C-alpha cells in the first residue's frame, strides 16, 4: 500500500470540531490515511494532542514554516476557525513550495471571511498547483446522493418548484454562557447565511445539477441582544450583543428550467413544533421528493428521504452517524481518487465522481456575497455568470 | 325586518353564487330575502327565479330598473370580475334613485387593476353606502381562533412565518370545459390576485399587521397547457395561458419586522408529501399551524395546530364535516345581519374582530397586489408601509 500522509492544522484532542469529525473518520480508514504532522499556535497543545490520542506517527511541529515545509506531508488539512484561514493559509501556501510531495490541500467551509479573501486564497492555491478540497460534506450524505441519482434519472420528471427550510442553531433568543462570542460577531466568516445556508443551498444546486439565475434575499437582525443562559437552561439576567443575522429569507430561480425556489432559514430556538427543522421539498411533473431532518444542518444530519398509479417510498438509514459519516465519505472519495480506484482536476461541479474543490467553494462564496449584496441594495440580482469568470 | 337582497349574478345552474351565497341566504331566511335579480338576458333571471322557488324574486329587465327600485336593501355583485367595472359604475349611479339602499356587496377580486379599483372605491364612497367585500377568509372559524390565540399572547411574539398555497387551475393540464377567460391576462382572475390575495389577507388579518417591505417573482413556466377531457386523458392539443403559474412572495410584517416566506403553486400535480395549504406561524412561547388539502383557505376545511403554555401542551382543533364553501360565506352574511339589527356606518374593518371587510379593505389588498406585480417587473424589493393610508 502507501497511506496518504496527513498534516493537520487545527486538531485539538479535547476541543474544536475536527476531533469529532475528521479524527474518527481517519481512524476508520487507517490504511489509506495516517496523521504525520500537526502544527498549532502553542506547540504545547500539539504534543498534548499527540499524546492523548496515541498517534504513532504524529510529529508536533514548532513553527508554521517548519510544518508547511516538511516532506512528511502528502495532504494538509486546515481545520481552524475561519477568521484565521487567511492568516494561516496564505503563508503556508508559500512555505509549502519547499515540499515536492504536497498533493492535497483540504480546507473546512467557510473558506474565508469575504469574497475578496476567498478570491485571494483560491488564486494562491491555484498557482501553487495542488489539488484542492473543500469540506462541503453535504455532497456525500447518502441521502443527498440518492436524491441526486433519482432526479438525474428523470424519476420525478422535470422540476416544477422547490421549497427549503433550515435552522442556524445558535442564533435564537438565548445564548449559553459557554459559547465563544466570536460566532456571534460580524466579519468572522461564521454565521447563519455563510455557514448554515451555504451548506444547504450548495446541496440543492448539487442535487438538481443547476446553479442559480436570479435571486433576492432579506437578512434579519431582529435579535440584536441575546439572553445569557446557563447549562440547565436558566437565564443569568444578562444580555449580550449579536451583530450577526438571525434569519434569512432567500428566493430565486434555478438556471435549468427557470425553477422557482423559496427559502426560509430560522436563527435558532425555539425549534419548529409542527414541522421538521430541515426540509427540502422538491416538486416534479412525474413525482415529488422530500428530505427531512431535526437538526437544521443538512451536512451533519441523519435525514429521511421521501420520493413519490403512484408509488411512494421512504428511505432511512437507522442509526447512521452523519457527523462522522459524511466526512468519512469525503475522505473515502479522496482515497479513491488518489489510488486511482474509480488526473488532477479543477472543480467537481455537478459530477458524481471526485470531490468539491476550492473552486466550488469560491462559487459558493460568490453566491453568498450576492445574498448580502441583494439584501443591502434591496433588489433581485442576476447571478448567472457567478460560476464562470 | 328582513334585509331585501338584489342579486346580480345569481345563475341557478352555473356560476359561483348558486353554491355559496344562495345556500347561505336560505339558512338565514328570516334576515335575508332575495327581492330583485338582474341579468344580461332577462330570460335567465326568470329561469333562475323559477328553478329555485324564490317567492319574492322579481326578474328585472334593465340595469337601471334594477339598480333604481326601492325593493332592494342590499345589492350583491357576483359576476365575473372582468365585468365588475362596467356593471358597478353605472349601477352605483342609478342607485341614487333608491333611498333605501344600505349595503353594496362585491366578490373578490374587486376589479381588474389598481386603477379600476380606485375608481370603484371612490364611486362607492361618495354614494355613501356601507360596502362589503367577499373576503370570507376573515370568517373561517379556523382563522378566527388563530386570531384569538395570537392576539392573546398565547404563542408569544411572532418570530417568523412560512406560507404555501395552490392556485388550482394553473398546472400543466386544462380540462376542455374550463372557460378560457380565467387563463388570460387582464381579466382580474389569476394565481396572484385571487388565490394569493385571499390567503395573504387572512395572514395580515390573523397577525394584525400590514406589510413593510416585500419582494416577489412571478412565473409563466407553463405558457401552453395540455387539454384534457373528463377522465383525465389528453386530447393532444395545447392552449395558451398568459397568466402566472407560480408566485414567490417574501416580505416583512410591519409589527415586529417579522420575516414571511411564501410559495404559491400554479396547480397540479398536488404535493405528495405536504399539505397543499399551509400557514406556519412561529412564536417565542409557541407555534401555530393551519393545514388544508385545497390550497384555497377561504373555502377550505382546515386543521389547526397550536402548542404553547410553556411542560408544554400541544392541541389540535378540527371541525369534522364542516362545509367551508358555504360555511364561511354563511358567517359573512351572519355578521352583516348582526351589524344591521345590532345584536354606526363604518369605513373599514382593518384588524378588528367585529364588523366585516369593506371595499376599503379590498382596495388596500389591491394596492398590495399591484406591488407584487410591480416588484416582479422592476426586480426590486419595495417599501410598502404606506399602502394602507394615503387617501390618494
Amino acid at each position: 500500500a502507501a497511506p496518504i500522509r496527513v498534516g493537520f492544522v487545527g486538531l485539538n484532542a479535547a476541543k474544536g470540531w475536527a476531533i469529532k469529525t475528521h479524527y474518527p473518520a481517519i481512524l476508520q480508514l487507517s490504511s489509506q490515511f495516517q496523521i504525520t504532522a500537526l502544527y498549532s499556535p502553542k506547540i504545547e497543545t500539539s504534543i498534548a494532542t499527540i499524546q492523548r490520542l496515541k498517534l504513532s506517527n504524529a510529529t508536533a511541529f514548532p513553527t508554521l514554516e517548519s510544518f508547511a515545509s516538511s516532506s512528511t506531508i502528502d495532504m494538509i488539512v486546515i481545520a481552524i476557525q475561519v477568521a484565521s484561514h487567511y492568516e494561516v493559509v496564505m503563508p503556508l501556501l508559500e512555505f509549502s513550495k519547499n515540499n515536492p510531495n504536497l498533493k492535497y490541500l483540504f480546507v473546512e467551509w467557510a473558506l474565508a471571511c469575504s469574497l475578496d479573501q476567498a478570491e485571494s486564497i483560491y488564486k494562491a492555491a491555484a498557482e501553487r498547483g495542488v489539488q484542492t478540497i473543500i469540506s462541503l460534506q453535504g455532497r456525500k450524505s447518502p441521502y443527498i446522493l440518492r436524491a441526486k441519482e433519482l432526479i438525474s434519472q428523470g424519476y420525478i420528471g422535470d422540476i416544477n418548484s422547490i421549497e427549503i427550510a433550515g435552522n442556524g442553531g445558535w442564533y435564537g433568543y438565548e445564548r449559553p454562557v459557554k459559547s465563544p462570542k466570536y460566532i456571534y460577531e460580524i466579519g468572522n466568516g461564521v454565521d447563519l447565511v455563510t455557514t448554515t445556508f451555504g451548506h444547504t443551498i450548495d446541496i440543492l444546486q448539487y442535487m438538481t445539477s443547476s446553479y442559480f439565475s436570479r435571486i433576492n434575499a432579506m437578512v434579519f437582525n431582529n435579535i440584536p441582544e441575546q439572553e445569557l443562559i446557563d447549562e440547565r437552561g436558566n437565564r443569568l439576567g444578562q444580555r449580550v450583543p449579536k451583530t450577526v443575522p438571525d434569519h434569512l429569507l432567500f428566493q430565486g430561480t434555478l438556471l435549468n428550467g427557470n425553477v422557482p425556489v423559496s427559502c426560509s432559514f430560522k436563527g435558532g430556538k425555539p425549534t419548529k413544533k409542527f414541522t421538521k427543522n430541515l426540509v427540502i421539498d422538491i416538486h416534479g411533473t412525474k413525482g415529488d421528493l422530500k428530505l427531512e431532518g431535526d437538526a437544521g444542518f443538512a451536512e451533519i444530519s441523519n435525514l429521511v428521504l421521501y420520493y413519490s398509479k403512484e408509488i411512494m417510498k421512504v428511505y432511512h438509514l437507522r442509526n447512521y452517524n452523519a457527523i462522522v459519516g459524511n466526512i468519512h465519505r469525503l475522505y473515502q472519495s479522496i482515497s479513491d481518487f488518489h489510488f486511482n480506484t474509480k488526473s488532477q482536476f479543477v472543480m467537481q461541479g455537478f459530477d458524481f465522481e471526485g470531490f468539491p474543490t476550492l473552486m466550488d467553494a469560491l462559487i459558493l462564496h460568490r453566491l453568498i456575497e450576492s445574498v448580502y449584496k441583494s439584501n443591502m441594495m434591496g433588489s433581485t440580482l442576476n447571478v448567472s455568470n457567478i460560476s464562470h469568470y
